């Protein structure tokens, strides 16, 4: 209803890489889709670049010391997806 329906949102961001560990998570979720990990990161006034891995999410406020340390089934984000393009 109302007009907030009358325009759509990116929801998609997600990125199948590496995961992350050494940094400064400031919380973690235990999903299995960065999808949800994208909704709890939401609740959270401190999250910024989520990092999903095999089964774990993980929400950064910023960069500091967060290496990969896998690929099976890591799926890390940033805060913004498509910018700064023709």
């Amino acid at each position: 209803d109302y007009k907030d329906d009358d325009d759509k949102v990116k929801l998609t961001c997600y990125q199948n890489g590496v995961s992350f560990t050494g940094g400064k998570a400031i919380s973690e979720a235990k999903a299995a889709s960065s999808q949800a990990c994208q909704e709890l990161c939401e609740k959270d006034a401190k999250c910024r670049f989520f990092t999903l891995a095999s089964g774990k999410c993980s929400l950064f406020a910023d960069d500091a010391a967060l290496r990969p340390t896998k690929s099976d089934g890591a799926v890390s984000g940033n805060k913004r997806c498509i910018l700064l393009e023709d």
